[PDB]
């Protein structure tokens, strides 16, 4: 994989489809320097700041960087990154992380408010239904349930200790051996209620610009209005989590997903409880906003 | 009464309007075996395996449960259905009871949110001026305060002891004596105020597609907005708690009524207060939903 | 004052146009007798109950009491009650208090929802800046900041002790020596915003069918939007408080004032506290609904 | 500076721009004498006496006071005001000090509601990230995410004790060195979100009557939707923030603050904590409203 201004770029061991993204040590010291005058802190209360260290990484990849993120992004054949900087990979560097974190979101569009924080970004620790070890928590989109579309999800793994299993689920739809079988039923253009944990209604498939499948699928949120709706969705959640396209993927702490929620589809395993476990997360959601070339009306 | 695949079905002792379904020992068995899979808690966070359940009970009758069900709660003549499973009577089976339950509500139609509960179904129990004994709750309909209509009530015993009365009881409209009375009254098709504990409006009788009168009457939460509408319902209301048409059901452990809530009124008969009462009860309300040779426009 | 059945009508001592009506102990005690099966709680849960307890009242007065009511409280030279029913004067009393109350106003309108107890009156308790003896509460309209007109306002008196003062002070608009120059001034039509303790925009005065002035008006409520508005206001206020028109009326334990909200105005006088106070009240607001010959369209 | 009726006034040591006005020690004793019948209670539920209390003082200054507040507010040239009262100057004095603010306030606007406080101003008490002494407060207007304009900012010094720094920043458009470069970016009438601690959308700058900038800006509440407006904005913010315009005025007990929100920016500077600080606060912020010889059609 290629070299590129302050960084390098590499397949996974999982996929192609997935990259991963490693900032050199002298980028990383560089970026933190000068970012040093704004704590996680002011980027919570300023989001313009949020846009400037984006500006501010970029700027130190000789502009290199926000293309390749875009390209990357919006590429149907790719479209996930796995991100982190040489000389942050601990815990007490998490400010840092957000940081970091921060400034890529930023160079491809922006994140939305979480309601579990009341910030742009969430962190979570997990220690020892739904907050089951045992239990995967099945592939699905975000965002599912409002009118605006989550174009990405990143997913930043910011403490792990005593952890065995919980890797990062991944489908890309293009990996997916029913796809076909599942958008041509007719119920996959079947607007169907989604509610919130005012309801929306959205078909579980749309398209993109080239008529391509993309899903728009969470099991939780999802409510099917009759025995009909219900079945299809019971066979389509059973042919999504048996599938053998699905990747399973290691996110070492300093790390992070950052995916196209369009066609990737994400989830997590289980993983063994243990008296001694910590887990720390940080998320973010948002949307696309880029620069091209296209039309207008008007002056 | 007559034999079905996985279940029989005779008349009750207290009318022939209501049939009593009664699953197998070997039927429940097997739904049992292959719902194992799924907990309660799963069906609460994913309402398509509401669906499913009831498929797979639905099959173990050789498809013959969904149309029978459908045909006696859309009938007229009857609406209303008393069902058990052999081997399912007993407290500590309450989950099971859950999701038998469940499994027949979604071969007929879906159930609503219960605010009670957050939940689509709603358990509570009774131990030692709304609250009381020795006070009978009237009869009425449910989902008379919101714009869509609920087509059916469904109440199970999950738990009985040291209770003496306390029967569900039951009218059918066209047992009542006095129906012709006040469905000619022009106050019957007078939109009257109903109001939650936004406000509707709706009459206190309707019709069905045949002309025949079905109510949405609770006296609770009727609102009438002068000494007119006051003394007619005041009226209505006397005239309905002493019809001679009622019935009163007794509803043992297990066993749940489910019925047509567009021409069955229901209530509670009182019963007596005893230091070591306990009574367990879960509701499911919700709306038809099912398949017939109907028109359609477009493609 | 004149012998109707069931009760007696006088002239108060503070005016012609506040009239005094008793019913008699024979009234009163089948009135109670008659109404003995349904506790206030029943007329609180039912609101049929309300009319239907009017009714009873009614008919024990060879049903004079509604049209005499309406009459009385509709007639511009009058428009105020001052009702007690002899039998009825201790606090141990007060559901059947509330129970006569309650079956007058429902003879001549219905009785709102009062967001203070969630309930269709509210009872208060006094005992030893808004909520203080030496201050007088000043004269008012109730109702004037949602669009809905209150058309009557109850006060009843259900305990007092130990209480100097305090007594009901009323402003007939009729008996105002300013309402010409006020209702003559262009600002008097201006409509002004209203704000609760969404806004609504009306005039302080406004006029009934025949043209005559009617008010909406309450110092604290009404939301001056510039020095025009301000400075005319607080010399309305000035105009209304040291008017010689007001009455002052003493309101014994069981009798209750009952006015039209429109061309009535009424406050509190100032009163005495001592250790020992203790008043007690509840009130009704509400609108009129009565018959009247009147044109109607279609059939 | 000039001498007026119960007033004088002088520019300020600052700027020619803000200018100070000084009550007389007469004037205010007969102030206080003339409104001592309304405590600040009265002025909080009854707001038609705030704009009596603004009658009374401008009645001691011969009329003299309305017409010279509007002038300076309005004029481009100056629209700040530094306003105190001989004889009022301790914090034992607060309440006459609202009184006082509360006068100027509503003979040339109304003052809104105040979410903090929920009264028409709001007192606020500082002793030993937002709420840091080390931090400047940087410069902004109020009233940025609601759809009505704000006109006017006041700002009070109720105590003051064991206070270093925390001056009063202030800067007029006309003293800012870029505002040309910024006012002229496309960016300046681009409508941004901007969103409360339902969002609105307006641009960053407008224009006042005769097509001169005004702006609507705080970084907070500012929500750039991507890159492009991120950037431009952080720029914005330093050059506002780094200004050679700026003022910094020290606003002693006693005295308040009264400026033009369209064409000035206001913040605070750092000051030094300390274990004994207490710094007492009071604000308003309202709209202008006046009288003016101007065209109305009809009658
Ligand atoms: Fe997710
Ligand atoms: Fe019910
Ligand atoms: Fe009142
Ligand atoms: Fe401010």
């Amino acid at each position: 994989g290629q070299d590129y201004s302050g960084f390098t770029l590499t397949p996974s061991a999982q996929s192609p489809r997935l990259l991963e993204l490693t900032f050199t040590e002298q980028t990383t010291k560089q970026f933190l320097e000068q970012v040093a005058e704004w704590p996680v802190q002011a980027l919570e209360y300023k989001s313009f700041l949020r846009f400037r260290v984006g500006k501010i990484l970029d700027d130190l990849c000789a502009n290199q960087l926000q293309p390749l993120l875009l390209k990357t992004l919006l590429n149907r054949a790719e479209g996930a990154l796995l991100i982190n900087a040489v000389g942050i990979d601990d815990v007490a560097q998490a400010d840092e992380m957000v940081k970091l974190a921060t400034a890529v979101a930023h160079l491809i569009g922006r994140s939305n408010f979480d309601a579990m924080s009341g910030q742009y970004y969430a962190r979570f620790v997990v220690k020892n239904y739904l907050r089951q070890p045992h239990r995967v928590m099945e592939l699905h989109n975000d965002g599912t349930y409002v009118e605006e579309i989550t174009d990405y999800v990143l997913m930043m793994k910011i403490d792990e200790q005593n952890m065995q299993g919980g890797n990062s689920l991944l489908l890309h739809l293009d990996d997916w051996e029913h796809l076909d079988h599942y958008f041509r039923h007719p119920l996959a253009r079947r607007p169907m209620r989604f509610a919130a944990p005012k309801d929306v209604f959205h078909p579980v498939f749309d398209v993109d610009q080239q008529g391509r499948p993309v899903m728009r699928y969470i099991d939780q949120f999802v409510q099917p209005k009759d025995f009909e709706e219900g079945v299809w969705l019971s066979e389509l959640s059973d042919a999504i989590e048996t599938s053998k396209g699905i990747l399973s993927v290691p996110v070492p702490v300093g790390k992070f997903l950052l995916i196209n929620n369009l066609f990737w589809l994400h989830g997590r395993d289980r993983f063994t409880p243990h008296p001694d476990l910590r887990r720390e997360l940080m998320r973010q959601r948002g949307y696309f906003a880029y620069a091209t070339h296209h039309y207008q009306t008007h002056q």
